[PDB]
Formats: C-alpha cells, sequence, structure tokens
C-alpha cells in the first residue's frame, strides 16, 4: 500500500525534524526530543515546554504542519494492525 | 457479538491496556492501578501529569501511542455507534 | 435543534456528575473539579491526577462514558457557532 | 479564497488565538508568546505543562475549550484537505 508507505515516510521525516530541532535548540537528549515531538503531534501532551521563544514558535507551527499527517498515519496503521485479527475472526 | 469488528476492537483494547499495566508497573515502578491509569489517559490522548523516567519507558510509550491510539479510538467509535447511541435513543422514547 | 439540545443536556449532566465526584471524593474546590472534568473529557488533560484508587477507577470509566458524547457536542456546537459567519460570507 | 468555509474557519481561528493571547497575558500574567503557546496547545487538545491559576482563567478556559476545539479542528481538517493534501500529491508527481 503506497498510501500507507507515504504516510509512514512523511511521519518519520516529521519526527526526525522535531528530534533535531528540540535536541539542538532546546538542549534535550535525542530520546527526549523525539518523545516531546511524538506526544505533541499525537496530542497526548508533554509535562515540559520549550524554554526559548524560537522553540515556542516552532512548536506552534510544528503542530499545525504535523497533526493531520500524524493522525492520518495512526488511522492507516490501525487498519493494517487490526485487519489480520478481523479476518481471522471472519474468514 | 453482532458486530465482529467491535468484538475484535474490544479484545484488542483490553489486551493493550493489560500490556501497558504490566509494562509501566514493571519498568516504571508504578502501582498496577497507576499503570492502568497512565495507559488509559495516554491512549485516549488525555495525557497524564507524569511521564516515563527510563529510556525503555520512553521508547515503549512512543510505540504504544502509535499502535494504541488507533485501536482505542476505534473501540470508542464502535462503542458510541453500537451501544451508547442506541441506548440514548431507546431512553428518549415516551412510554 | 433537538439533537443539539439533547447533546447539550447530556454534556452538562456528565460534567455535573464529575464536578460532584471530584469535589467530594478527591477534595477539590467545585471549580477545580469542573475544570478537571472538562480537560479530561475534552482530552486537553490535567496537571494533577486523582489521589484515591476510587478516583482513578472513576476517571477511567468517566473517560469511556463521556469522551464520545463531549466531542459530539463540540462538533454540533461548532456548526451552530460558525454557521452565522459562513452564511454572512455566502448569502 | 476558493473555499469560503475554509476562509471563515481561518479568520475565526486567528481571532480565537488572538483573544486567548490577550486573555492569558492580561488575566494569568503570561508573556504574550507564552499566552499564545498556551492557547494553541489547549485548543489542539495537546495540553500544556501549566494551568490557569485564577478562577476567572479556569472559567474562561472551559468556555474557550468548548468553542475553540471545534473551530481549530475544523480549520485543521480544511487545511489538510484543501492545502496539504493537494501539495503532497503535486510533490509526488514525476517531472
Ligand atoms: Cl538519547
Ligand atoms: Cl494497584
Ligand atoms: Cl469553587
Ligand atoms: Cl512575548
Ligand atoms: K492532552
Ligand atoms: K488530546
Ligand atoms: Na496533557
Ligand atoms: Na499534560
Ligand atoms: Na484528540
Ligand atoms: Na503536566
Amino acid at each position: 500500500d503506497k498510501e500507507f508507505q507515504v504516510l509512514f515516510v512523511l511521519t518519520i521525516l516529521t519526527l526526525i525534524s522535531g528530534t533535531i530541532f528540540y535536541s539542538t535548540v532546546e538542549g534535550l537528549r535525542p530520546i527526549d526530543a523525539l518523545y516531546f515531538s511524538v506526544v505533541t503531534l499525537t496530542t497526548v501532551g508533554s509535562d515540559i515546554s520549550p524554554q526559548t521563544d524560537f522553540g515556542k514558535i516552532f512548536t506552534i507551527l510544528y503542530i499545525f504542519i504535523g497533526i493531520g499527517l500524524v493522525f492520518g498515519f495512526i488511522h492507516k496503521l490501525a487498519v493494517n494492525v487490526q485487519l489480520p485479527s478481523i479476518l481471522s475472526n471472519l474468514v
């Protein structure tokens, strides 16, 4: 499914960008920069916030650039992950 | 039982929440009830007041979120249309 | 619109139940109990958590009982709030 | 401009975010940038690490959430289908 494949690529690239930004601008460990990027775009939310104005502006834009992509990917992923169980419970 | 997709989504949600309860209690040292609370608020995107402390917990939670949100919200949508909406309509009928 | 009216009633009653529960079981001021109930069911999320096991169990169930209702109401409210602006920008 | 609903949702979102920035900076004492950040993460349901301290702020935020989420996510959906999705498709064309 190229639709799923493209959504995966777009999501990974968006999370990489966030990991680079927050690890370099906000001084987070890579794993913490990735964690912050993930909980932000999935809307789970973080227990910290950017300390720099640059980081605050980036996060606002990052949310609007990425929230729709991330939930499109979550939805397509959910279809692929659950379908084997549905098919085994049907055919 | 009538909706097989709903039954699959229910069981997978239950299994997902069990897995999180075991994980956070073992790896992050939470009481089982607090591990379950964390799993639920995380996968509903409510979010908790706490966060994972270990790198293992952080990596797991990222994967848990991406696989978990889709299944929990699939279950929630099915619960709304298959159980809650018919119950409300039934309870609005004059008798 | 009775559909909007029913969703409003259901939402208000659900938030009242939460306000009573968290103000009595978790010892919160009414406004804080309401605030907790709102940010939970809208998935904005709280910076606190229930301290009692009873309150933790209630919150888990409260989320599953109320999240679908609350977003149905948010959606119907959004249609009613934006439609005057759309109609003024059309007719 | 082509989608009039999209234009309405854009302007209302901008006005909503301006209102929150003014409110939280005045009533909760936040810097304007921090007030805007709070408004955005609140209305996208991401959530912040902080919360309103005053009863006025708590009451406003409840009303802001219910009116705001619907408009911001309406704008986000329109932005996805009208701007981002066509841009991605265009950028996938071999040339
Ligand atoms: Cl790291
Ligand atoms: Cl326990
Ligand atoms: Cl009060
Ligand atoms: Cl500022
Ligand atoms: K949240
Ligand atoms: K959320
Ligand atoms: Na949160
Ligand atoms: Na939070
Ligand atoms: Na959400
Ligand atoms: Na927090």
